[PDB]
């Protein structure tokens, strides 16, 4: 229970902080399908990029420190596990993801994590990071465990919106 016991308490300080964190990645699935349904390698936060301070405050709180510094973000460790964080930044009505599919961080609590709300990334922006890897590293040649997880995201927004998100990618990066 180490990950969930970690994604509760972090999620808990950042509520008594009126702080508002998206879980992403494999445990945002996860938690809009209220299951979980395999082993997560790590735990991925989108956090709102101009309050970044009080994000790394709740992971020293927690015993942790920052890890390293990426282009999109930086991670972070607590004990034996890796959170990857990513900002979103104020657009009028809601955070977003840069270069994301517009309500990427939808406002209300769209999941469960053992028994707890959760806000969570959208499935658009779920599914849409799958489209950036597939440009990094050819989709035949996936760890199963990507492949699975990605087809379980597409069968939970269903083919059409797929079919319909990945032809957007695929126009917004055209040479
Ligand atoms: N929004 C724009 C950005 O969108 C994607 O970036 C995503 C990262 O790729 C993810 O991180 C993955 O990649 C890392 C580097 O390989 C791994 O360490 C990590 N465990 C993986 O989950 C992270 N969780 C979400 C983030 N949206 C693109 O790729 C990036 O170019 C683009 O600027
Ligand atoms: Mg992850
Ligand atoms: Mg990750």
């Amino acid at each position: 229970t180490t990950q969930v016991t970690l994604i509760h308490k972090i999620l808990a300080a950042a509520d008594e902080r009126n702080l508002p964190l998206w879980i992403g990645g494999g445990w945002a699935i996860d938690a809009r399908l209220g299951r979980v349904t395999r082993k997560h390698d790590d735990i991925d936060l989108t956090f709102p990029g101009e309050r970044r301070g009080e994000l790394e405050a709740i992971v020293e709180m927690l015993g942790g420190r920052v890890m390293e510094e990426l282009d999109y973000g930086f991670l972070a460790e607590i004990g034996d596990e890796l959170l990857d964080c990513e900002p979103a930044w104020w657009a009028d009505e809601a955070y977003e993801i840069a270069e994301a599919p517009q309500g990427s961080c939808p406002e209300a609590a769209e999941g469960v994590i053992a028994g707890r709300p959760v806000r969570c990334n959208s499935w658009e922006a779920i599914i849409w990071d799958y489209f950036y890897y597939a440009d990094e590293v050819p989709p035949v040649d996936w760890p199963t465990k990507h492949i699975e997880s990605y087809r379980l995201a597409c069968t939970s927004l269903g083919a059409e919106k797929v079919e319909v998100l990945r032809a957007a990618f695929r126009s917004r990066y055209a040479a």
